[PDB]
């Protein structure tokens, strides 16, 4: 199957978050996503087809994981805009406070904002992660581990929590209102020697 940022995949069947982006490690595929989606070793399938598992995370602290994929699998470099399209991913290159950005993930779908704070620190119930990055794009429970881009193709980071209201989102109140954070995708691709894939 075809792994694309920003569709679902399954943690052991019985949970759900999104795909950050595709990435290689040497020989091997995979996709980076966030540390709390699930534990090392853990089944991950896209289209309810087993893809592979969690090869390494850090929840919390940090907020990151990457998930290696079998080599019947094809990695695209791109994000899902929910829409039918795609939106290729050109590099990594970190944009400033006040740069628009966007996100894609299985629950709100693809939602775009502007980077508005750094180096937050989250008090998550399992622990406080530092260092995030916040937009204000909405999202909801299951966008975890999803794409965070900017429309040029620039991979930001990899969607970690935020401000959910009853409804298990934050799209019922104006962007202004919004806590939307995620982890940086740098640090990730450099601790697990991992390169994204481009198109
Ligand atoms: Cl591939
Ligand atoms: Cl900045
Ligand atoms: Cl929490
Ligand atoms: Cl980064």
């Amino acid at each position: 199957v075809n792994v694309l940022g920003g569709i679902e995949y399954s943690i052991n069947n019985a949970t759900l978050c999104s795909v950050g982006f595709s990435v290689t490690r040497g020989a091997t595929k995979g996709f980076v996503t966030a540390g709390h989606c699930g534990g090392v070793g853990a089944i991950v399938r896209i289209g309810g087809t087993q893809v592979g598992s969690f090869a390494a995370r850090v929840f919390p602290g940090n907020d990151r994981a990457w998930v290696s994929v079998g080599s019947a699998h094809t990695l695209q470099g791109a994000v899902s805009n929910y829409s039918g399209g795609t939106i290729a991913i050109r590099g990594s290159a970190e944009a400033a406070i006040g740069a628009a950005v966007c996100r894609s993930g299985r629950t709100t779908g693809y939602r775009c904002g502007n980077i508005t704070a750094k180096n937050v620190t989250a008090n998550y119930a399992e622990g406080a992660v530092r260092g995030l990055t916040q937009g204000n794009a909405c999202m909801g429970r299951g966008d975890s581990g999803g794409s965070w881009f900017t429309s040029a193709g620039q991979a930001q980071g990899v969607m970690s929590g935020g401000n959910v209201q009853s409804n298990g989102n934050n799209c019922g109140i104006p962007a202004s209102q919004r806590s939307s954070l995620f982890e940086r995708v740098g640090p990730i691709l450099s601790q697990y020697g991992l390169s994204l894939v481009t198109s």
